[PDB]
């Protein structure tokens, strides 16, 4: 379902972003 991909994007986005930020240190 469209909506369940959005949601499942919004998710992968959060999780990339904390990697980033811990990788930064």
């Amino acid at each position: 379902g469209i909506g369940d991909i959005l949601k499942n994007l919004a998710k992968a986005a959060g999780k990339a972003a904390l990697h980033a930020v811990g990788e930064s240190l």
